[PDB]
């Protein structure tokens, strides 16, 4: 009941220090008198005698009563004095003691030890009353004293080295056992200790604010302060002495005692930040660990928390509310020039802090301790009792910016900075999901509505500087909550005053960003300016001029995130995220990771980033197809993770996969089909999973062979696996949409074969799928599939194993046969035809009244329908034929058409037939053909006889033969000439010993020297046919005739093959290459051929060729080795005449015309292939006596164009070319120079002379290309233009204009400089 205005109040506590005083006195007097300790006092001699550690913490209580009451003045000096001598003794007392305690020691010397701690704590706490008396404002000399403070301080240290750091270290090992355990049984007597030591180093604190000391002082101070920051907490309160928490007080005190020093000394603040930086790297990695925990639950290094706490001190005309909000731009003008020395103090430690850790990270060990920082410093992004850590961040993300950005810097410095720029692009990343989150919760309160309209406004950039600035905004609220939460928490204050700055600066922005006039807001504008001045000189004004309501943690944290988004860091993310996304094209192979990494965390962390007009979308396409193998690779992987958060991408994101089907790596392209495969199980859509099996099958003809099989595997898995009819569609689909009917079929065959994984399990699926097709065309009204194209994969089903169709079903195509003779549709009809042809001979039953009448409807379409098909139907007839025991139809089809032949001769001696008996020879001949080809009536050889009497030998081919071949000559119209020689190619590839006969080759060879295109592709294909099943043959016997035509054709067929570079020469390339490939021909006649057509540029040719010339001379090394010269002169004749382009080297990639030359000759190895580069040098050389342009000018520019550029293997070969280049050029160089000089014909000697500038041009770019045995390395910057042009430039020298010509001359005169 003593609790009055602040006067009666301040006399109480005058009264009551008084009354304690005189006790305390009259105590050390009692205690004098009688030799004995009083309660209060401790008798030492006696003559002295000082005051106990408890009425010293009585006296110290009522002395800041005084204080703060401001009594304190009255307080009689003379008895002050008094005191203070009472401590002083109390203090020399304990001078030259050792109270440390020793881990040596036993049980009984803390006993001996515990016998100290009566003086001891009466000194703690004496200097503790002395240092409060010198906190008092009072004036007299009497009350200060420098020695004082120095024993205070020697208290301090002598306490920190000796007993709290021990003890906090000391744990319960064998060696300390017994140590520990008697420390743990005097607990008790420990902690007042303890406490007394908190209370004095806090009190220096509080000294060196209000009194001014030495600088050995407050240094000693940081050394120590220094030292407790690092103190050993026991990690579970099971091993220390004493409850973990007391150490965690001391720890505080620490950071508080190092705060005070770093603020009231600014000339040495960057070193007390630079010192306590390299004190943290002078220590085990025990001690880094994240042992300072936050209220919120996270946790951080202690040296993390003190240094924010540092950047956090630096906030350590109008006078009226209503003149502010007139004259608004005052207002704004003052607040300006009181808060932007605050931030601009703050920035500048925060600098400090992080040059010197990006410093020593770099011009170094150090680096993980940045990692460190970083971490912690993220983990306090959010929270808004940590403002600095946003601070430490954009100014460390502005330098890493920085060091990206610049070019002038190392590997080192860009590695790092991208790798931190990746964990900050992430932390962001987080902290906008969060906001997303924390806005989208459903809030019957106004400040949590407000706050939510603010973050939908803030997640996108929509400007707002006016509401977030707002008297009651974000800024408020999260004032208002640390507030609550705080009166006495230095950080949390620290904290408060340094938002309090950003908000003043944040309200000066926003007003002058603006240069208009809108008055409201200008006048709302100076009312915070006021308010936040006021604010910024006395941190109390707020709670004491307003009050408001009560802010919950996820109001301020939300209020707080709100505020990040529009700080300078986070307003960074796009920026730094496309520093990130074009990094996964990097070089080293831990950036990329890292940066994938990131990446990866940044799209988890808010998804929303891929919506709409996605960059991370579009960058990682532009990923896929990087020009690096790799960087694909994993771009497949981002591809997979986009998918995965945002499954709408799917579809438009699987056609960059099943491109990477056809990607170089072969591993990408397996990567890119697995992908696909898990995604054809995800998505249902029909084009989709159509795509994907349609990439997927083309991949079965894959060159490496691991990719083979797992085209394969997959394909058995997603197609051939136990919505039948959605199989079925999803099939018909994928052969309808691209040139997948060959591949499939050998899927199914090297599925269906037998000894195999799964065949008899896998065939009645087939089956089953095969019954369903036709059950889908045994019946309407849906988007099902046509029943072509159902036929279409029938068919190929059909040609693939028989076995699987049953004749019920090809009752269901009956019909279809019927329609044949008109039906235009042909793709059913063949269809259809195949099937019976396929599935038919397969049947047991033999049903002969089937037979018989499928082939009495099938015989007369023979008369109409075309070839393509008269083909399948003419197999078809013979197969039914075969299975029934008749064959007169046949041979009564073949001879009437025969007779219709002669009936067309015998015509022709009339009048020369017409347009229209030309077309009625077309079909009988075409018909006596395909009769030929599928089905040749030997055994009937008397069926014959009886209508052409004249007939004897039994060959039936021969008088097909040697009936339609008069028609082959010349004498002819073409419309005749054509259908004769398809007829009697068609009958010889079936019978080919007609081939050798003088009937036909005579027309044959008449046809190759006419030089007719169309009638010699009707040989060629005969031949082609022939020869390929010669080769399914050997992989009745009809050796020597192959050879007797191959070798009498052999220079046609070759001729049209090297004369021409369209489709027409492919056919007759592919009847060299199975030439070749049997061993009718010697690899003499065929290799230059086929080296010179591998340098075509239409790629079927170029790609036969170069596996014929690879094969040959894997097998025919010996004899290519020796036809170098004649190889070079025919790819330049065949560049220069055939290709019509005699560069030496394509333009883009730049690559030569004999890459492949030299490609098939890295299989040779040795010196084998140097010789060749010698050889190409060799066949350069010329002698003056030869000839625009000369022929070895042009021939010898083809050649060293191609030595420009050769993706050389080792630099023997090229040390040896440039050797054979420069002795060629210094031996004839010499005469050609000589005779220069001398006679000056010219453009002779210019001829001369540009062969030879250019061969050195090409030298010195090689030279410099690589370097002034094993493989060899390409220089950075040498491309390959600047020869390119120079060369030109020298071969453009005789087109001239006399002059140039005559330089060309001087520039070889003085090349080789002789005379």
């Amino acid at each position: 009941g003593e609790s009055l205005d602040l006067r009666q109040r301040a006399n109480v506590a005058l009264h009551e220090l008084k009354a304690y005083l005189q006790a305390a006195f009259q105590a050390v007097d009692r205690a004098i008198a009688q030799k004995s300790s009083n309660e209060m006092a401790i008798f030492l001699s006696e003559t002295e005698a000082t005051l106990a550690a408890p009425t010293q913490t009585k006296l110290q209580s009522a002395l800041k009563k005084t204080i703060e009451l401001n009594c304190f003045m009255t307080v009689p000096l003379d008895d002050l004095i008094y005191l203070l001598r009472l401590c002083d003794s109390a203090l020399r007392q304990t001078e030259s003691l050792d109270f440390s305690v020793q881990t040596s020691w036993g049980a009984q010397d803390v006993e001996q030890w515990l016998e100290l701690l009566p003086n001891l704590e009466a000194a703690i706490r004496a200097a503790r009353t002395s240092m409060r008396i010198m906190c008092g404002g009072r004036e007299e000399k009497q009350l200060y004293s420098e020695n004082a403070i120095e024993q205070a301080l020697s208290l301090c240290k002598r306490l920190i080295d000796g007993i709290i750091m021990p003890l906090a270290e000391l744990r319960n090992t064998s060696d300390t056992e017994e140590l520990f355990k008697a420390l743990s049984s005097c607990k008790r007597r420990i902690l007042p200790l303890m406490t007394d030591a908190q209370k004095l180093l806090s009190m220096m604190s509080e000294l060196i604010a209000k009194v001014d000391t030495s600088e050995t002082v407050t240094n000693a101070l940081e050394f120590a302060a220094s030292q407790l920051l690092f103190i050993e907490t026991a990690n579970a309160e099971r091993d220390s002495v004493i409850e973990t928490q007391k150490f965690d007080g001391f720890r505080l005190v620490a950071m508080d005692m190092i705060c005070q020093i770093f603020l009231l000394n600014p000339s040495q603040r960057q070193g007390i930040i630079d010192e306590i930086l390299t004190s943290l790297e002078k220590l085990p990695l025990g001690k880094r660990a994240r042992t300072f925990k936050l209220a919120d639950g996270s946790s951080i290094q202690p040296v993390s928390a003190l240094i924010m706490r540092l950047v956090q001190t630096s906030a350590g005309i109008i006078q009226s509310e209503a003149q502010g909000a007139s004259q608004h731009s005052t207002a704004i003008r003052d607040l300006d020039t009181i808060s932007t020395p605050l931030l601009e103090t703050a920035r500048n430690n925060a600098s400090y802090v992080i040059k010197f850790i990006v410093n020593r990270a770099l011009n170094s060990p150090y680096r993980n301790l940045l990692d460190l920082f970083v971490e912690d410093f993220i983990t306090c992004l959010d929270n808004p009792d940590w403002p600095a850590a946003e601070l430490l961040l954009r100014l460390l993300m502005l330098m890493m910016v920085g060091l990206v950005e610049n070019d002038k810097s190392s590997i080192m410095a860009k590695n790092m900075a991208l790798e931190l720029l990746g964990t900050m692009c992430a932390a962001i990343s987080k902290l906008r999901g969060h906001v997303r989150k924390m806005a989208s919760a459903l809030e019957a309160d106004e400040l949590s509505l407000f706050l939510s309209d603010l973050a939908a406004s803030a997640l996108e950039l929509k400007s707002r500087p006016e509401h977030m600035v707002a008297w009651t905004g974000p800024y408020r609220a999260t004032l208002e909550y640390l507030q609550s939460r705080s009166n006495e928490d230095a950080q949390l204050s620290s904290a408060m005053t340094f938002i309090i700055s950003e908000w003043g600066s944040k309200i000066c922005t926003c007003y002058d960003g603006y240069q208009d006039d809108v008055l409201e807001r200008d006048q709302e504008l100076g009312r915070l300016a006021y308010r936040l001045r006021e604010m910024i000189l006395d941190r109390k004004w707020l709670s004491t001029e307003y009050t408001y309501k009560d802010v919950s943690p996820l109001q301020a944290k939300l209020s707080y995130s709100i505020i990040l988004l529009r700080s300078q860091f986070c307003e960074a993310f796009g920026a730094i995220l496309n520093i990130l996304l074009n990094s996964m094209a990097s070089d080293q192979p831990t950036v990329r990771s890292k940066s994938l990494k990131s990446i990866n965390q940044v799209m988890e962390a808010d998804p929303t980033i891929l919506d709409g007009d996605s960059v991370v979308v579009q960058l990682i396409l532009r990923s896929s197809s990087d020009s690096s193998t790799q960087v694909r690779d994993s771009a497949l992987g981002l591809i997979s993770k986009c998918i995965s958060l945002r499954p709408a991408l799917e579809e438009k994101m699987t056609e960059t996969v099943v491109n990477r089907f056809s990607d170089a790596g072969p591993g990408v392209r397996k990567r890119a089909m697995k992908l696909a495969k898990d995604i054809y199980l995800r998505n249902s859509n029909r084009v989709l999973r159509s795509a994907i099996a349609n990439g997927l099958l083309h991949r079965v003809q894959d060159p490496e062979e691991s990719v083979r099989d797992l085209a394969r595997q997959v394909i058995e898995e997603i197609w051939f696996a136990p919505s039948l009819s959605e199989h079925v569609i999803l099939m018909v689909q994928t052969v309808k949409r691209g040139n997948v009917a060959n591949v499939l079929d050998k899927v199914l065959q090297a599925l269906l074969s037998p000894s195999s994984k799964t065949s008899q399990a896998s065939m009645e699926v087939c089956r089953k799928l095969v019954g369903s097709m036709f059950d889908l065309i045994d019946n309407n009204d849906a988007s099902a599939p046509s029943g072509r194209d159902v036929l279409q994969v029938l068919m190929i089903f059909a040609k693939a194993e028989a076995s699987l169709f049953t004749f019920e079903q090809l009752r269901l195509l009956r019909p279809y046969i019927a329609s044949i003779g008109t039906s235009e549709d042909l793709t059913v009809s063949r269809a259809v035809v195949v099937i019976y042809r396929r599935v038919l001979p397969q049947l047991s039953s033999a049903h002969a009244q089937f037979l018989t009448d499928v082939r009495k409807e099938l015989l007369p379409v023979v008369a109409k329908v075309p070839r393509a098909l008269l083909d399948d139907v003419m197999a078809c007839l013979w197969i039914i034929s075969t299975l029934l025991g008749t064959y007169e139809p046949l041979a009564r089809l073949v001879i009437s058409s025969l007779k219709g032949i002669q009936k067309t001769r015998a015509s022709a001696q009339v009048q020369p037939l017409d347009q229209l008996k030309i077309r009625q020879f077309d079909r009988y001949s075409l018909i006596v053909g395909m009769a030929g080809k599928h089905c040749n009536l030997d055994s009937h050889h008397e069926m014959f006889k009886e209508h052409f009497p004249k007939f004897s030998g039994a060959s039936v081919s021969k008088l097909m033969v040697d009936i339609v071949v008069p028609f082959a000559a010349p004498s002819w119209p073409l419309d005749v000439r054509k259908p004769a020689l398809d007829c009697v190619g068609l009958v010889c590839q079936s019978s080919p010993r007609n081939y050798v006969a003088a009937n036909v080759y005579t027309a044959f060879q008449q046809v190759f020297d006419d030089q007719i295109p169309i009638l010699e592709t009707m040989v060629l294909r005969s031949l082609k046919e022939f020869l390929f099943s010669e080769e399914k043959r050997s992989e009745t016997n009809y050796d020597d005739v192959a050879s007797a035509t191959t070798h009498r054709f052999l220079k046609d067929i070759t001729r049209i093959a090297t004369s021409t570079q369209d489709d027409h020469a492919f056919l007759a390339v592919e009847v060299l290459a199975s030439i070749n490939r049997q061993g009718l021909v010697h690899p003499k006649e065929t290799g230059v051929t086929f080296i010179t057509l591998a340098t075509s540029t239409h790629p079927r040719i170029s790609e036969l060729a170069f596996l014929e010339h690879k094969a040959l001379h894997t097998k025919h090394e010996t004899v290519i080795e020796r036809e170098y010269a004649k190889a070079i002169q025919s790819i330049f004749a065949y560049q220069r005449d055939i290709v019509k382009d005699p560069r030496g080297a394509t333009t883009n990639p730049f690559t030569p015309k004999l890459h492949l030359f030299m490609e098939v000759l890295k299989i040779s190895k040795a010196k084998n292939r140097v010789k060749f580069l010698e050889k190409l040098v060799s066949q350069i050389d010329f002698d003056i006596a030869k000839l625009e342009l000369p022929p070895h000018v042009q021939y010898s520019r083809f050649i060293i164009e191609n030595l420009a550029f050769f993706e050389y293997v080792t630099v023997g070969e090229i040390h040896s070319l440039v050797a054979a280049m420069e002795r060629l050029v210094a031996s004839t160089g010499a005469s050609v120079a000589q005779v220069i000089e001398s006679e000056v014909r010219l453009r002779q000697l210019t001829a001369a002379s540009m062969i030879l500038l250019a061969i050195w041009e090409v030298r010195t770019y090689l030279r410099r290309l690589y370097s002034l045995a094993r493989p060899p390395v390409k220089v950075q910057g040498v491309t390959g233009d600047k020869v390119w042009e120079e060369i030109n430039n020298i071969m453009g020298a005789l087109s001239g204009g006399r002059e140039r010509m005559v330089r060309a001359c001087k520039d070889l005169v003085e090349l080789m400089s002789i005379d």
